[PDB]
This record gives structure tokens, sequence and C-alpha cells, in this order.
């Protein structure tokens, strides 16, 4: 009889996030661009956005030779039979565009500033890993953002608070 | 009167994610430790985890001299007055532990393999960026995961599908 | 009695396109230009357009050595003395001009952008090639544009959608 | 108040084209096929046509680094802020089949000659370009065919007349 | 009235094969992979299989310049414009994984042997080639396996019997 | 307790294929022929087909030095003690003959075009590989043909569809 946990019982209490269906729209309107960003990385243009103001998401998957060196596993005996791991990465680059017509000339004045986001998940490639394990850790990150509170972990990071909890 | 948008109207339709309150438990049990990782990066240990199986989350914030260069903006004339921006990064390292008594000796054999996740948000540091403008992008990534569907975007990345949408 | 079709009976249903008589005005005001643009072609300039904003159309016709190599047709059992076709090509280059007057100085401000359109029809030189054959395939292309719908095939292409139908 | 036109007021008079709904049938019966033509190009097979007489339409979209170089605009002043452009291309390959059955031998006599067509529209990527501008120039080409007259522009090209208007 | 057959009347008697719906599950869970494996092919990955044990299938289609050269057919008296033919190819690579837990240690011991399969069908591009002709020859191979018998043609080939029937 | 599977539980649902007993007739009427194709390859001639319209099936078996190199297994740990493997191959060449008799001349008109098919199954030589494993993967390929649907995987390949599932 064996048990495999992250180390603590998953909290019963659940924060509910009402997230807009961005992905659905993007999936409908995503057109394949050439994979400039990497060899095993495929870049995608979102056609729903305008041609002169594009939003692009690039997917990548890179295998990592030794997972344990990066990670903090206390004792070396616990190391699994093979330390080869797989790592996934979602990069997205979108544009927050401000535009207003010039008073002097009807030509609009456009100034768009860029915003970008990146999500990464690396996991030791073994059979001791479940999609249960991986989806839990994804949810762990998302919860760690504290998105429900307007002035929360994410706003403090944006506002520069490194030492969040003390 | 200036009008600012990401380039398309935010979708009305909303995917609801019931995410466990990992962050709440971590925030309660989080303890600060030396910033070996960086001069601006603060590393935190989750005390709720077992003493020989620690889960650790490290927060970081770094200014970027020129946001426009990295990102794809079609026309130079739209660059804002100052391209200096700010970038935030949450790194986490947890440990999926498989432990069994199934050995000749009574003693248990413990094999844990590492999992790590990372979330990053970089935004042009300028007046025009709203917290509405930033919060939308975080939600944008999270939606892009397609977490509702069990075999979705995230599982295809984990399984290795670079070219998700075709 | 021979049944000759394109592989499927022509659809009874008909989309009606109310197309402005651009060609009538151009044909009235078209003036010959020396065929710098092609060796076996003829380039024409539309005098109706203002002199600082010219619109030009170029007609060309080139015969093709072997029709069958390009096309995907089960190779068939009928003697052909030669299998060479003729190909026609209409090229057009026009200008979309945005012009205003600077409020400060009565001086007008002009900014124009180019658009170009090309239509091509190649057909095997054979007795059996009918006016019906060619005009049907011209109509075939025009329908393929889905011009009636605002959010149609054409706008998806101009959006950047490679995989239009599936 | 800024006014933008193609240089001459759009002709009021309208040629009406009754075009069969080829596109509707194809869209119902279209099936994906290899993106062989280009990485930004998706090729489709029309299932309505018989398996041994296939008809195929391939869509493509390629960015153009500098639109102004190809086109003719009289003064460098008028050049828009970014000369980047986008170009769309519809390619189709169909088969005109003529068939009867031999009296002497039950075997059908089938002779089919191929015909192909291509449409292209390239335009500057700039906030001034409206889908109004694009759709107008699409109609401009279509009108330029002079489809209404049986012996018109298109049939003169097909017969081999380079210098159409004089 | 033409009699067209394979040289002998199709046998009335029918072997019934109860084949699991491997294809249904794979088509549901199949995801695209960049065609490293072929220049004109498409390699797909089955997401149903666990991530550390991938199962992949690759479809390819290549035309053939002359079919009659390799095949043994009395050269015959019917005009052919060309004599070229299409050839299709399905390649699959899967993994037979045997896994247990070493009881001397606690660590699991996993050993998986690779298996692969390939099906190919090449046919002359002609009008007279029926779907009937091709589906028949596909069934012809499948029958030739003698799959019903445990000690059949297929097991003899697996055991190493070149000269199966004598 | 050892568990060995292909990675996913075999689908309960079963497609039933009513396949003519081609193999029974060929086995009755099969005659030996030169082993020209390979020294480990025996070619047979089917006598049931007429002398002037022959059908021939050639069986082959070749050892493969290293199976793992061709195949994709994620970790070197999982490699079996010996990577030696054995590969079997059935090649068939048949001829599709359409014939009628000319009314004008008693001489029959005969036009036959050729078809050929090939099936291949390679597997690691190891005590773990069961006839269960090998027969299952044979069935896996057969299912992958989607023979039941008249317009299915096989006919799409035949028509030229490289990218079948997307």
């Amino acid at each position: 009889s064996y048990t495999q946990s992250f180390g603590y019982t998953i909290p019963t209490e659940k924060d509910t996030l009402e997230i807009p269906q961005y992905q659905a729209l993007l999936a409908k309107k995503a057109s394949y661009m050439d994979d400039s960003q990497g060899k095993n990385t495929a870049t995608y243009m979102n056609t729903a956005a305008p041609k002169d103001q594009p939003e692009t998401i690039t997917f990548g998957v890179n295998k990592v030779d030794n997972v344990y060196k990066q990670s903090n596993v206390q004792n070396q005996t616990f190391y699994a039979s093979s330390s080869k791991g797989t790592k996934i990465r979602i990069d997205g680059k979108r544009i927050w565009r401000t535009q207003s017509t010039d008073v002097n000339t009807g030509l609009p004045v456009i100034v768009d500033c860029p915003l970008w986001t990146s999500f990464t998940l690396g996991f030791a490639d073994f059979t001791l890993v479940d999609d249960s394990a991986r989806k839990s850790t994804i949810e762990w990150m998302i919860s760690q953002l504290e998105l429900l509170k307007d002035d929360g972990v994410w706003s403090k990071l944006c506002s520069g608070v490194t030492r969040i909890y003390g």
C-alpha cells in the first residue's frame, strides 16, 4: 500500500475564478505562424485582433536533462531511477492600444504599449507523476496569484512588493 | 476622448474555474528565508509541508529597460514616451512524493520527483496601463490553459503537442 | 450525347452581387502605357484618377507548355497531339488616399496606402474547353470569396486565417 | 473632417452578377488536406466532386515587408507611418470532364481537361485601410472582368488579346 | 457491358474479424506533430497513451512516375496519356510496456519493448480504378494475414517462415 | 503483480469487418516462384488468376539489429535487456482488369491497371512480447484504416489527404 502526496492535504476550501473565454476565441481564430521562437516551439497569431495590432501566443516543450539540480530535494537517495524531465511553456504577447483622433487633423493618434505573459510547468518525467499531480500544481500557481482580492498578491508584485507575506 | 482596448472586445462568455485555496494555506504557513535567489527576489518556504519535503515559492520583480523591443509592435511611431517597463515573476517548486511499504523489509521506500511552475507578467511601465489592462492579461493566460477540458491545451502541452490549434 | 460537367451539377441557387461599374469608368478613361511591367503584357493607366494618385491595370496572357503537370487529374486515355494551355492574368494597382486639412495651416495633409489585386485563369487549349467552362470557373472563384457576408471568406483571409473552412 | 477615397467617386451605376452558389456547396463539402503549398497555406479538397475528378482550393496569407516599393505613389511625403502590409491569395484547381459511353465497348470514354484560377489581394497594414477599401477593390477587379458581355474583357484575354482597351 | 475483375470472381465466403476500435480512440485523442518524419507526410501523436509511453501514427501519400514498370502485367493495347499512379502509406510506432515493482527495493521496474506496423497501397491513377477495386485489395491483404487462426500466416512470418505455403 | 499494456486499455467496442476469404483461395491455388525479392523472401504465384493476368504475393522476414533506435521510448531506463528485433513483411502485386469485346472487331478490348499492397510488422524479440501484443497491433492498423465508412481514412489517403485528423 503506497501513498503519494504533495506533502499536505489539498485544501477543501475553493476560490472560484470567473475567467473570460479568451482561449475559446483564440482557438477559433488562431492561425499558424512559422515557429520563429524555438525549434520545438510553435508560434500562433490570433486573427480576431487586427492585423496592425496583433496578439500572438507561442507554445513550447523542452526536455530538461536533470530536474533534481534545479529543485530542492533534501536527500539524494529519494532521487528517482531516471531524472530526465519534461518542461512546457506558454508565452503570450498582446498589445494594450490607446487611440484617439487628433484634434488638428482627423488622422487618429495611436500609441499602444505592450504587455506579455508566460506560464511554465516542468515535471520529472517518470510514472510517479499523474495528471492529477500536474493539474494540481497548475492550480497551485493560479491560486498563488490571489486574483479575487483587487489589492492582492498580483497587484503587489505589479506595484513592486517582493516580500509579500513578510 | 481616447479609447483603449486590447484589440478586440473582451468575450462576454466566462469559464468558471473552481480552484482550491492553495494560496490561503500557503500565506498562513509561509516563512521568509534569505534571498539567495536574487537581490530583488524573495524566497518563501511553506511550513505546512513536511520537514524533509519542502514546497517553496519565490517572488521576483525586475525592471526592463525597453519593453517595445522584445514585444511585436508594428509601427515605431506608436512607441510611448518611455519604453521602461516592469516585469513580475512567481516561481514555485513543489515535490510530488510517492512512498510505499511494498518492499521485503518493513521500512518504507520513499521516492519523490520534483515539479515546478512559473508565472510571469511584464507590462510597459506607463500611465496608460490600467490594473484593468493588466488583470485582463493574467486571466488571458489562465483561460489559454483550457483547464476545464480534461484533455485540453495543458494536457496536450504536457503530452508534447506544440502545434495545439493546427 | 455527352455529359460534360465539373464533377458536380452547377448549383441552381444563385448569390446576387451588385458590383459597381468600375470597369465602365476605367474603360472610358483608360490610356495606354509602355509595357515596362511585362515582356508580353500591356499596362494601362486610368485617367479618371487624379494625377497625383494614379490607378493602373495590367493585362497579360502567357501560354503554358504542359497543363497537366500542374493539375491533379487522373491521367487519362485520350490522344492529345499536344497538351498545352493558355493563361490570362489581370493585375491592378490602386491607391486608397486619406486626405484632410491641417487646422493650424490651411495646407492639406495627405496620407495614402496601396492596394493591389490580381486575377488569374489558366485553362487547357482544347476543343472541349467551352466559354461555359471558363466563365463557370471565373464565377467559381468569385463565389468562393463569399462577398455577401461582412464576416466572410475574404475578411477571414484579410484577417489572416489560413484554414478557412476547417 | 478627413475624406478618404480611391481618387475618384465610386460609380453610382451597378452591374448585377447572378453568380451560382459554388462557395456554399464547397464549404459544406470541404475537407482538409496537407498544407503543402506553403506553411501559411492550407489546401482543401472538395468532397462534392467525384473522387477520380477532384477539385481543390488552397488558401494562403503572406506578410509583405514593404508595400510601397511594389506600388506607385507619386510622392514620398504621402507614405504612411509603417509600410508593412499583408497579402491574401486564393488558389483553385478544378477539372472540366467531358464523358460519353462508346457504343462498341461498354467502357465509358472520358476526356477531361484541367482549369485553374487564382485571386490575390494585397493591402497596406494601417488603421486607414477599411474593409470598405478592401472590399471595394475586390469588386473593382470583378467589374474589370466585364462578365456581363459574352464577348468582353475576359473572353478577349482568353483568346489572347494583350492590349485590351487600345 | 464490361466485366471488370481481379482475374477471379471475389470469393463468396467471408471471414469475420472482430477488430477493437483502436482507430476511434486514436482519432478522438490524436494531436498534430510537426512532420519531421517525412517531407510530404503528417505525423500524429496519440494523447490517450501515457506521456512517458507515446504512441504515434504517420500518414503519407506520394505519387509514382510509372506504375507499369515494377508491376508484372502483360503490356496492353490501350492508349494512355500518362501512366502514373498514387501511393498511400500508413506508418505506426507503438510501445508494449511491461511494468512491475521490484520487491527487493521499493522502486518500480519498467521495461517496454517497441513495436511498429506499416500499411501501403499503391494504385494506378485511372478512371477505371474504383473505390471497389481499392477497398477489395485492402481486404485482400487483410485476409492474407489469416488472422483467425492462432497458428496462421502471420504467426509463421513472426516465427521466421519465409516459404509459407511450401 | 506485473501489468503490461499498450498504455491504454484496449477499447471494448469492436468494429466488425466481413472480409472475403481471399487468403483461403490463394492458399489453395498458391504456387512457388523464385525468391528474387530477397534471400529471406519467398515469392508465390496465385494460380487461380489467369496466366495472362497474374497475381503474386511475396513474404519476407528480416531481423533488425536495434529496434529502439527507430522507435520512440522516452527513457533509456526502460530499454529491455536485448534490443534485437524481428520484422515481417507481406508484399502483394495484383492487377485490376476491365474488359469488353469490340462490336466492330471480334477482338476483345482489355485494359488493366495495376494495384499493389504491403503490410509490415516489426517487434522487439523479447520474452515480454506476446502474440497478444503482436496480433493486437495488427488489429490496430486494420482499425486505423476506418474501412467501415465508405468515405473514411483509407479513401482520404487515396484521394490525397496527408493531414487526416487536422
